[PDB]
């Protein structure tokens, strides 16, 4: 009775459905990969984050390293971002090899919390600061349809780490 | 037990798992509009899309406007996609508003079928070409990872209807 | 007896008169690059008028044109916006390809680039410009002109001819 | 003896060395029109305006009326670009259509002093704004390599005269 197409579409529904809050709707979503240094171990490795984008929040979720799960999931309020940060990326030694886009948010009242995030760039040669311009253009034209201005700023990102990542539903 | 994170973030890892093939990765996703003129009904009412992509195919979604689940579904390999076009809206009449964007694509070999879309706007005075410029680099660029290329052609859009589209798993 | 100034002004009324025809005007103008390899950088100037544009190439280490062109808005099929076509490793920056049709054949072409100063710079912007002037140009005196953005084609134009 | 494109390449050559100084080298030009009312002659009219940039400076030259004449010639260093202010027309009353372009130059150590032009192409569709922004995108390009920096603010125009322009060699 069910076809295969059926099937692919009820579970895109319901997943649309168990995903985002009932008055929520799906606009974006983006692949990163973190940017900021992390304070663990020697070898090199990429850490998928998932950017998801609702017409009132900006959905962050961290990936395993190894496996296939997520370490840090977090729902934030689109009124909390307070700017975008688009720049070379910060670096502890050589050259800035390519672009991020940084996330500066509000957390209980506080800043000094942001996430720092690039694209997945298959070609070594490219950049990557077309992408992110491309997605903090979509979070700040989203952010201004409820009424709020968000600056998207061009200037070296500062090497720093942000306040520790707390969990959010 | 698991604490009410911890189930949030499973539903997100297992959903992403279970949206694309085993081989294939999520590369991004945007919500848009059916820009070409419908010859069900002659009114006002936006059909609703989901447009996805992977690291080899894109995926195009039309929503029931009744309810909130598919009409019609498409896996389209990368290669299949031959150009996109953006420009003015195809108008019957009179002045054309907003900017829509058209994915030529190979079907069956045989051309002549494409989707018309575009983006949902909460400015009137905004035509909304930016959005749909980024999506169609972020086509180009995952076609070009590849190893082919993809036109992104500036012009004006012509007034003809597709052929018809059919699902494609 | 005339002063310093009367005499530029003069200068300048006589120079915009004499670049082009009676029956056109100025628009735009660009000082350009050759992109394409040759069988040292040249310079190119390209000049825009209602009706058509001009392209002139410069010698290498003399102040003189060697090359020029008048060419119908007509007679200009598609623009072209992408990578430079390199043979070897990453291309630098981007080019612009101007395809033309002369004595009704296709095949001909000219990539140019912009003077860019800083070497951290695409210089992409700079020919959407130039582009979008030439499309809004031949728009409003007749057909419609595609901008196409996509890797450039490793090939080499048809010669090209003095055109008056 | 001398063939027709011969005698076009030393009328060009020599003539792109009686305009600017023998240092300077034409970067770019365009024909734009004054947006603000005339103080030569008060009436509204469309006055041509002729704004040339090279590598140290810029060159506004407004045209006569009626006979094709330079009414008013000036060469202003890039230095003295101070700042680019982008947006609608300033009128006395309602819905500005299309966008100027104020540039503001500082004269004798003294500022007020600016010109509000327009680009002459369009349809009454577009605004011109992005044609505004590209020669903007120019100046600032041009002015940063030479020297101090250049802010284009997008902003309403008063409709403020700029003190009287002088002549400038």
């Amino acid at each position: 009775s069910r076809s295969h197409q059926e099937l692919i579409s009820q579970l895109l529904q319901s997943y649309m459905k168990l995903l985002l809050p009932d008055d929520e709707k799906f606009h974006g979503g983006w692949a990163l990969i973190d940017c900021d240094p992390s304070l663990i171990d020697a070898t090199h490795r990429d850490v998928d984050v998932l950017l998801l984008l609702s017409n009132s929040a900006y959905y962050v979720a961290y990936y395993d390293d190894e496996v296939d799960k997520v370490n840090q999931y977090q729902r934030l309020s689109l009124e909390n971002l307070e700017k975008i940060e688009i720049g070379p990326e910060p670096t502890l030694f050589g050259k800035p090899k390519f672009s991020c886009m940084r996330l500066h948010y509000r957390y209980k009242e506080a800043s000094g919390y942001f996430h720092t995030l690039r694209a997945v760039m298959r070609n070594p040669e490219e950049d990557g600061k077309d992408t992110l311009q491309c997605i903090a253009e979509m979070l700040q034209i989203t952010k201004q349809a409820m009424g709020s201005d968000l600056p998207i700023i061009e200037k070296k990102l500062e090497a720093k780490a942000s306040k520790p990542h707390e969990d959010i539903i």
